[PDB]
Order: structure tokens, then C-alpha cells, then sequence
């Protein structure tokens, strides 16, 4: 009977794919309790053109008229400063997402994070247009050479100097280290923000997923359903992520990285697709964590206030003014989420009970 | 063509299952270049009785008359010291294998390695009969009682105190740390053997697989076919394992832990079976490593002399005197190993090339 008014919830890291998969998952954004979604661009082929980002958003708006969609480009050599200015002036994108080549789904067309200088004309134009630079901050793996080996466990830590250099060279660019998974990165974000007093001072933030608040290496060792990028790491990393999430600091906010794959793309003996599907119960998953940490009073900031502030979402842009209301009615996560045709997805924590449910209230 | 006479090769950690899988796999020990095989006991039900170990070996000899089979008991709750004496006097077993409960394939009937004391009567009986104690040295995972958590990454290291205590309390017992995967374990095996001048001084040895000389956590993160227990760990660990393998030291020798699973037991979204199948090309896999390390002169020790010496294999036990001849005829590993009815196995490094082949010549 207990209720929590979360206002206009934000999930600032969403994958919704194309085709029938997109038709299945895009309505689940609302169902999971999320009013505003930042849409990632790693389609096959990636979103690097204006007409395609415009059509994609309209496709999503058609599937979910009440959901507010913030769009992005895929960082590529095909981008030009002129296209960035055009797209921004037309309100076609709110940011550009960087995938290092080879580290995750549809990242083959991505960048080498040692030569970020080649994209400085893009970053310079983004800075002028007040667009957000989103980073999948992992260095590609390297096991030889003069230098310390890079592997799936330290690839995020190895990326942190690139983050600092970018922030140094573009001090007015808004940058997000997406889905932080390590204690090292959490401290780097806090240290970057030492001189910050009010939320609007934040230039560099980090998003935290639902699943990295629960998972450890043991949970995906032998369970491809829990396998994602960046990989879930050690218990002390999980502890640092949970403390960051409930900290009340304005530079940590929710981005699910809900990444749907059909079940047959997870049940492979080689080349398992990375990604965990959390859209259907996004806010209830987070509520579980905030309850367990006795920190429900900080929930609204993490899943609403801080993301709205960082992305500067105006009320004149929101597709619906309905507020997400959390109510303490227990539910069971289904075993599968299916369109009743050719697509079955295994949802995060399939079979488990959640203490909270979410509904929508006008006004 | 370059040739090396490896003599009577031994693989001191072999899984051959039962039924049709056994019929497929047991002839491959020889085909893979191995003369002597130590047969692990984690069948359903585990091998804990005298008649079953006898019938099993007799089944294996029918399938491969020229292979020398050294047999084992599963360390289990219904095993007794008398059975240890009876089994040894009949030469029905050469050792007893310990599985910590829940840690790997068919280990549900295994032990709690925090309280080994209930098995000390077994160990004392093993000590008198000069039997080998084989250890899957991993402590089961714990994420609760805030003493340190242990997970798939540190579970081997967390077992190392248990190994030392067992060695201390039974100084005349031959003990093997099977399939070592971490630098920590290598150092501990070295420390225990600080004062050994010749092979017959070795009481505590360590076995090394083929796959852990190639694999890193990066190789199995998205590839269940490369998932095994203990998991392949970091580049620094693999570097320690490779160095140990080619070191020429008598306390390191080859044990493949070739662990066959049908392909559908690897292509799961959860509950992927742990194990890598290396039997078909066991010796050629190892040769590759020794060539790349410019240490082919140490190959014979690693795959023959040291295992024969530690297990004290006599010419009177050997099923065939044929010698394994390694010859540098390049070959390609197939994509599948199949019996042509219900069983397909994905071999280690499937599709790759090896510099060497193996053949058999009479003495
Ligand atoms: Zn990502
Ligand atoms: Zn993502
Ligand atoms: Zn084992
Ligand atoms: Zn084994």
C-alpha cells in the first residue's frame, strides 16, 4: 500500500534494436516505469546519418506515444562537424556515443580509443552544440607489448586516462562514462567532481545499470544470460557501485543498458551475445536495491532528478506528463518475455520476486 | 620432418564418461598421443565401490586394449578406510580424487574443504598404501559471512591453505594440486618443493592442462566452449603456468582434464557445463606451447618422465610398449568430433592449425 512518487523517471542508456524486436521492447520502457529514454545507436548499420536518426525516432514514437525519446549518433569517421551542427540545430540528437572497436555488440565499426584526436573536430562541434559525449569506456584487449596486459576485468580501469584526457582537452563538453562497473571508475568520477557544489556544475557523470547492482563474476561464469559488457566484476566493485547509486551525488544516475537479444543468441557455445534485458522491470529492479540499502529517500534523485538535470530535459519536450508511481505490491518476474511470434527474451532475474510494482498517475 | 621420441606419454587427468560418449572418447586417448591415462571418477553415481571401478576399467580396456589405465575413487561420504586398503591391495585404484561440493561437474556429492577432518581416516589409510590424493583445489564460493568473499577468480588461491595443512599432517602422502590456473598456486607448489633435488623427492605435485596454457578469461567470457573449472584467469597467470610447464621441474607434469560434453550442454543460456575437450590432440597441443617457448627439449619430461616417476609406473603395468613419436606434419583441428549418431563435441581450438602430429612405433 506504500507508494513513492518518482515523477518523470529517466533511463539514459537504452537499446531497442529494430524490426519485430523493437516492436516488442519499445512499449516496455513505459511498462518498466521509465518516462524518458536515451536511445543508443549501435544498429546494423550504425546510426551515422540524419535521415535515419529522424526516421528511427519517429518509429519509436509510433510504438510508444507517451515515451520521451532522446536520440544519438554512433561515433564514426562518417560524422562531420557540419552534420553535427545540422543534426543539433534540428534537435535530431542529444548526444554521440563512442564504442571502441570490438569490445561489445555492433562495435566493429567503432573507434580505436588510443587515437581519439581524429574525432576532435566532432567533439569540438558537440561542445559548441551542448551535446553529450557518451563513452563505452573499455580499452580493447591487449596481451603483449611493452605494456601491462588489458583483459575484460581491467579494460575499464585501463580506459580511465582516456576519460581524463578528454575532460581536460574539452572542459566544457558534457561527458558520460556509461555503465560503470569498477571501484576505480567510481573514484575517478568522484575525483573529477571534487569542486562541484550544485547539480548544474556537473560536466562528467556516470550511469549505473540495474544488473551491475546485483551481479558479480560468479553470476555470469557459466550463465551467458548474465553476460554483458562491461563484464560484472568483483564483490568489492559491486559494493562501490551500490554506494555510488544510493549516494545522492548528482553525477551518478540510472541508465539500464537494457540490451535485448533473442534467447537463441544467448544459448550459443561460442560467440554469445553480450547484454542483459532489464527494460520490463527497470525501476522495480532499482527499487529493490534502494530498499535493501535503506535509502529509498534517494531513489527519485538517481532514477529522475539527476538525469533530467544533466541532459537538461525541458517540460516542453516530454511526450507525457504522467508520473511514475512505485507501489509496494510484490510481483514475480516471468521466465520469458515474448511477442508470441518468433522472439523470446530471458529477462534479468527471471523467476525472482520484487517488492515493488510501478503504475502511472496523471498530472 | 622433425621428430621427437616422447616414449610412454602420460595424461594424469582424464575424463571419459560412460555409455556412447565413452565409446567415442576412450579410443582418442591413444589417438591424441597418450599411452598412460589417469581416469577420474566423477560419474553418475560417483565411483565409490570396488566392483564398479573394476568393471569400469574392464570396459575401458575393451575399448582401448593398448592404453594403460590408472583408476581412482571419488572422495565421498560413504567411503571407508577398509575399502581403501582392500582396493589398494587388489591394485584396483591408484588414487582418490577430491571434489569440493558444487564447484564443478558431478561434484554435488563432494566435500566441504573447510572441514577435511572427517576424511582423515581415509587419508591415513591412503598414506599407508602409498595412494595418490588428487585435489580439485577450489573452495566453494561464499558471498555472505564477512570474512572475505571467494569467487571463481580467487577460489583456487583460497584453497591453498587447505593444501598446505593436508601436506603437513600427512608428510608421506603423495598429493597433487590438479589443473593449476593461478600464479599464486605455482608459487605455493614451488615453496613446498623448495628443497627437492631429484624427482623422487617430490611429494606434492601440480598438474597442468593444455587449455590453461592457451586460455585467458577473455577467451571464455563470451565462449562457453572455453568455459571450464578452475576458470582460465589473467594474462599474468597464464604466463606463470606456461613458464612452469616448460621449466623442466619434476613437480609439474601434464594432465589434460579433457572433459567431454555434448554440444547442446554448452549452448545454454544458463548452467553451461564446465569443461574443455582436448583428448583428440592432447600431445600436439602441448608441443605447440613448447615450440613457441623454444623448449622442445623439456617436452619429454613434462608429458612422460615426471608423471611416470611421481605415479611410480612400472613396466609390468603398461598395457603397450609402443612409443609416442611426435612428428612435424601440420594438421587442422576439425570443427566437430562426432560418433555419427547422437553425440557431437566441439574440440579445443576447433578449426585451428597445429605444427605437429603424433604416431606410434613399436619398441
Ligand atoms: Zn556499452
Ligand atoms: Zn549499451
Ligand atoms: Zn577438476
Ligand atoms: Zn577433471
Amino acid at each position: 500500500v506504500q507508494e513513492i512518487d518518482l515523477g518523470l523517471t529517466c533511463d539514459m542508456h537504452v537499446h531497442v534494436r529494430e524490426g519485430a524486436m523493437c516492436e516488442l521492447v519499445t512499449p516496455k520502457i513505459r511498462d518498466g516505469g521509465v518516462s524518458i529514454a536515451y536511445i543508443m545507436p549501435n544498429l546494423q548499420p550504425p546510426i551515422t546519418t540524419l535521415d535515419r536518426v529522424i526516421e528511427y525516432k519517429k518509429t519509436l514514437q509510433k510504438l510508444a506515444p507517451k515515451t520521451t525519446f532522446l536520440m544519438s549518433f554512433y561515433l564514426s569517421k562518417d560524422l562531420t562537424p557540419d552534420l553535427i551542427h545540422e543534426a543539433a540545430q534540428q534537435h535530431a540528437i542529444r548526444g554521440v556515443k563512442c564504442y571502441p572497436a570490438g569490445v561489445t555488440t555492433n562495435s566493429a565499426a567503432g573507434v580505436d580509443p588510443n587515437d581519439f584526436s581524429a574525432f576532435y573536430p566532432i567533439f569540438k562541434a558537440m561542445q559548441e552544440e551542448n551535446l553529450v559525449l557518451n563513452l563505452h569506456g573499455e580499452k580493447p584487449s591487449v596481451h603483449d607489448g611493452d605494456k601491462e596486459p588489458i583483459h575484460v576485468l581491467n579494460a575499464e580501469e585501463a580506459f580511465l586516462p582516456a576519460l581524463k584526457k578528454l575532460h581536460n582537452d574539452f572542459p566544457n563538453l558534457k561527458i558520460i562514462l556509461e555503465h560503470c562497473t569498477s571501484e576505480s571508475a567510481i573514484k575517478t568520477i568522484e575525483d573529477i567532481n571534487k569542486n562541484v557544489k550544485k547539480a548544474t556544475d556537473v560536466k562528467v557523470a556516470a550511469t549505473l545499470t540495474a544488473h551491475h547492482l546485483f551481479l558479480t563474476i560468479d553470476d555470469w561464469a557459466g550463465n551467458p544470460v548474465n553476460f554483458c559488457k562491461p563484464v560484472a566484476k568483483l564483490p568489492n566493485d559491486k559494493k562501490a557501485l551500490v554506494k555510488a547509486a544510493v549516494s545522492g551525488k548528482p553525477y551518478f544516475f540510472f541508465g539500464s543498458d537494457s540490451a535485448p537479444h533473442p534467447v537463441q543468441n544467448k544459448a550459443n557455445y561460442e560467440g554469445v551475445c553480450a547484454g542483459v534485458y532489464s527494460q520490463s522491470f527497470a525501476i522495480p529492479y532499482i527499487a529493490q536495491v534502494f530498499e535493501e540499502q535503506n535509502a529509498l529517500e534517494n531513489l527519485k534523485g538517481f532514477v529522475s532528478d539527476f538525469g533530467i538535470s544533466f541532459y537538461e530535459v525541458k517540460d516542453s519536450e516530454v511526450a507525457s506528463s504522467d508520473k511514475a508511481i512505485l507501489f509496494k505490491k510484490e510481483q514475480v518476474i516471468p521466465q520469458v518475455i515474448s511477442d508470441g511470434k518468433d522472439i523470446s527474451i530471458i529477462p534479468f532475474k527471471a523467476g525472482d520476486k520484487l517488492s515493488w510494482s510501478v503504475r502511472w498517475e496523471p498530472r
